[PDB]
């Protein structure tokens, strides 16, 4: 009754075999009371994989990672189970620690809340009548982490918003209190009420629907005529169940509850020549500070990714509008509490898209008659996550020059909190709306890149320009225009927890310095070109640098090890920031060598976000992007044998006379 | 007879104008022998294009611009010509500049340098027979600046290439020496010639058209299939003329010589109330400093606007596609230096196209049935043009959130020099080919901003993220998470000038200071998001950072005056750099007030490049872009009105499908 292997050994699990691993987690705590929080497949190591792929090795086992709560007892309990043979074979308890809010943990939130007392009772101080608590809404937040309670109990955080009718967005309703869930019993344990009150407001909601706007400005505009973008002869990637080619490009597309897209096993054919480049890449945590310092708001940090799982919030994408053309789907499965398979159909849209001109060039000699022209055509990965009030779209975009390009647009809705009448929102936050106060914060990520630039042995660098150090009038810099690129190659771990730097425009090389250019003489590398490199604007010992101990540098650059994936640590929700794991362990004391061996490139990058009524009561777009590019990887402009979109010699304009 | 009035006081000079104006000229010259470099429209003044718009004031006057040589005087005269008159109304000689370099001006260095014995003989030297000049090919720079000669000669220099065959790309094959060339007597007057001569490279040529891709890796890909672009009911946008309007925009399309596009009079329509943003922006200068401190190597800092011109330079767009989808052109027209009018066919280019999702959400409780989503439309205005090696892909953007961004991509091919067998490129260049240097280099542009931010009287400010003071564990920031904006107002022009800051977020505001929004209580602003701001690498003092005052600072704000353009000058070839003029006069000493007052804010970006061999032998395209968006403008978004792609309410979710006094959510 094994499950049927799957095509690929970095396959997420099928249906089949969550039920398979369910079911032999249940088999191994017979007669207790067990639910599930995490059922996903844990990935072949790093070795395995690549013996299998590359040297005749055998199929790495099938095996799957469970984390599963018990009645009565603190913490959670984790494990493996080896798919083939139907059986646990690691297990452990770990009780001080809480995980993953799943769905199902946060759809209980709202009916606690609605028919606790005490919330009915801070409703009715706030001016909403008890018999109208179906208008109460609230968005359950993880705790982030509360020093009352440490990881004693598994918490919320309940956002308390009003909606005068059920087409509302709540968001220019928020209330003034906070309630607190005990998310296993069920239970609101604790409410923080704020010393000066602040009553619901009495404004209209701020609305926009449809029917919505023509209530507010008096008509839609008209529809405008359509942009219609076909392919109607097909598209040229061509996929073999998760497995991508597109234009040389040939990688593996997987998914996980967590990190929503990972991306593997990606290389280059280089005119029959395959050339690895990264064994995976991913977003691999986030962290959101507000940068309200009043109380409660200093638990606003959610760590999206490790504490409710890009996989989890993701959308379906059918209804979306955001796959547009002839396009292929994924499909996500996950398990729920009660371990049966649940599905998020079409969570990962495949598409190509025109991306502009790939390169031009005209002679001026014979008034741009010798013209040559390419367009470009680009691979777009994508999935869109909902984080209660906010959307992230994530778009990994592979280009025909060679590059790989990671581009994010952030839209849905600010968190907002009440504002008093007389109240003034600045300088933590804008007031966007009337009674509404939209705080500071910024949106960090943590891009983990397992590099394989072109095989195995890599360095990872910091490239600064630089001014010659001669001055102007010397022999060597006559007239003072001498510049350069300043390479620093990090040795350790220390050497590389480095910050972008606007003075020297840096960017970051991952190399391979057992290999050389035969034209230029530097190593085959992919840069980084990343300027979206926000300082973290938390203090130094804060709860949010604690937390995430990543995001106080651009990049940090640590040895490989199997299972370092998530740089805050495996169970995040309520992890005060004290102790050694996630990036804190990795980092150790900075000493281990990074320099020509398996490395692990985390790399942080966001936005700051000052609020304005721009953004309010639903956001514009707003982008964030890095590219990692091939430089000294190739020995010329690899999209040459492109056909181009038009061409004429020299010899052919001559000849049409 | 004088020529018909155009529609618009912005658009340039129609062809009947330019030949008005230079008959006008000839005439007013009666008998000297004299030639043609620019005549462009002279625009009116800010305040009098405003009254004539806005107050009743009466049509400006149309104007026309001349730059003329004359045979055997020292620099060029200017002035104006008064079209409804045909009379010459300003007038002056400047013998002590010198001029853009027309297409005309470079068109004959090639063959100047081919025939001159002096360059035959370094050719032979470089292992090039005589016989051979026919395959020895140069690009035609202008001087730059030359302490050798000042702006006594007009000068430029040939950088000197060898093709075997006229379909190679040329650039694999640098010679090691560099002619100057009197552009006025047609002759070689001196050879810049290195102390280590390298002769010319004995491998193939780098090329890259699909004959020479089919021998060198032994066949193209194949065709792969169309994506298509159709709009079968038509385009959103009006034109009127020059005149655009599109989603709530309206502004006027101009197009120069120098700037090529100018966008003028850009207001948008907020419901009703019809809000002025700019008066003017345009791309005013460029520079790109190449990082080889070897002679004559500092003469690479082509300021490709002022001494050639991106209207000049510009490729007429049928024939690519260039530009894709459903397109309305724009022509250009200038005048050549026997004051006839030539026309460039499709200068401009101008679409709209998909950009994406505008705005996305959706509701949880009910996984997502509650969903809105819009997608998002954008405005194109574009030009592509090509100093000799480079192509520059400009394109303006209009964005249906109310922002407009400049976005430029960079291909062609990179400029080479000749690198010996044994000679290492590094530190100031790179080997990208055998026998082949690619020098370091920036690419730097001055976007000149002429605001009109919710009307007039307009300020700027830096804006900077910074944490709160006070520290972890006070009462002021008990658990240390506290931050804020920090907005410093420039006070005067001193104060301005400003560097990109990755260490703040740095971003730049330019607002309104008579207004306020009556949400958040801020004056509405645009703000310039733009963080591929490069420092200046060349030294204070040095010839690139003197020719290019505006270069030092990605920020500089001065009072608004009329006729204040160009950063660089107004003639820039063979400028040494020394003097007040350009943005150094406009800066002055630094005194000046720009807080609630007409501004000009001129913004330096670009980037900074070190050559690898994916660059050669032709490049692929490289981006660019700043922002410019409303911030405070609006009271809310502003494209809510208009129709989403799909939406769903929650009532209209429920009918789709027909603890606890009260139900939780839906989902639960
Ligand atoms: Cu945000
Ligand atoms: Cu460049």
């Amino acid at each position: 009754a094994a499950p049927a292997r799957p095509a690929h050994p970095l396959d997420p699990l099928s249906t089949a075999e969550i039920k398979a691993a369910t079911n032999t987690v249940k088999s191994y705590f017979a007669g207790k009371k067990i639910s599930f929080n995490t059922v996903t497949l844990r990935e072949p190591a790093r070795k395995a994989y690549i013996q299998w792929k590359e040297q005749g090795g055998p199929l790495p086992p099938r095996l799957a990672y469970y984390v599963i709560l018990e009645a009565g007892k603190p913490g959670v309990k984790e494990g493996l189970v080896d798919l083939a043979s139907l059986s646990v074979i690691e297990t452990r308890a770990l009780e001080t620690v809480q995980p993953i809010l799943t769905v199902e943990d946060l759809c209980s939130t709202e009916e606690v809340i609605r028919n606790d007392p005490a919330v009915i009772e801070q409703c009715v101080l706030s001016g909403i009548p008890a018999n109208e608590m179906h208008k109460v809404y609230c968005d359950p937040w993880t705790i982030g982490y509360d020093e009352r309670w440490g990881t004693g109990k598994r918490l919320q955080q309940a956002l308390v918003y009003y909606r005068s009718d059920e087409d509302d967005s709540q968001y220019s309703h928020p209330l003034d209190f906070c309630p607190i869930v005990d998310t296993e019993e069920k239970k609101v344990i604790f409410i923080d009420i704020p010393n000066r009150r602040r009553k619901v407001s009495k404004h209209k909601h701020a609305n926009f629907y449809p029917k919505h706007m023509i209530e507010k400005v008096g008509a839609m505009r008209p529809e405008a005529p359509p942009i219609n973008v076909t392919q109607p002869e097909g598209v040229s990637f061509k996929m073999t169940g998760n497995v991508m080619e597109w234009s040389n490009f040939k990688f593996h597309i997987g998914f996980n509850y967590r990190e929503g897209i990972v991306l593997s096993d990606v290389s280059y054919n280089d005119h029959g020549n395959v050339r690895p480049i990264f064994h995976r890449i991913s977003l691999s945590e986030m962290i959101v500070p507000y940068g309200s310092p009043e109380f409660p708001h200093q638990r606003k940090h959610a760590l999206d990714i490790g504490e409710y799982g890009a996989g989890y919030m993701t959308n379906p994408l059918s209804l979306g509008c955001d796959c547009k053309g002839v396009i292929h789907y994924l499909d996500a499965h996950f398990s729920d509490r009660a371990g049966d398979p649940i599905t998020v159909k079409n969570a990962v849209c495949i598409h190509e898209e025109d991306d502009g001109l790939l390169f031009k060039h005209s002679d001026f000699r014979d008034n741009f008659a010798t013209s040559l022209v390419t367009r470009a055509t680009k691979l777009v990965v994508s999935q869109i996550f909902t984080a209660a009030n906010y959307e992230y779209c994530l778009y990994w975009v592979f280009m025909q020059d060679g590059a790989i390009r990671l581009d994010i647009r952030l839209t849905g809705i600010l968190n907002t909190y009440i504002l008093g009448d007389d109240e003034e929102a600045g300088p933590w936050g804008t007031r966007v709306y009337p009674n509404v106060n939209a705080h500071n914060h910024q949106h960090l990520f943590s891009l983990r890149i397992d590099p394989r630039i072109d095989g195995d042995g890599n360095s990872a660098a910091a490239c600064d320009a630089k001014s010659s150090p001669y001055p102007l009038g010397s022999p060597e810099n006559m007239y003072g225009n001498a510049f350069y690129s300043e390479k620093t190659t990090f040795k350790t771990v220390k050497d590389s927890l480095t910050n972008y730097e606007s003075a020297t425009g840096r960017s970051w090389d991952i190399f391979n310095p057992n290999k050389v250019n035969p034209y230029s003489g530097k190593p085959p590398s992919y840069k980084l070109v990343s300027t979206q490199c926000p300082p973290l604007l938390a203090k130094e010992g804060s709860l949010v640098a604690k937390r995430a101990p990543w995001a106080s540098h651009s990049v940090n650059v640590v040895p490989y090890k199997d299972n370092r994936l998530y740089p805050s640590g495996d169970h995040v929700p309520q992890w005060s920031g004290d102790g050694v794991r996630g990036m804190r362990e990795w980092i150790g004391d900075g000493s281990e060598n990074i320099d020509n061996t398996d490395i692990l490139f985390f790399h942080t990058f966001g936005i700051t976000h000052f609020p304005a009524p721009e953004d309010f009561p639903l956001m514009p777009a707003e982008p964030i992007t890095l590219m990692l590019r091939p430089r000294h990887f190739f020995t010329e402009n690899p999209g040459l044998d492109i056909q181009p979109s038009y061409a004429m010699t020299t010899s052919e304009a001559k000849r049409a006379v």
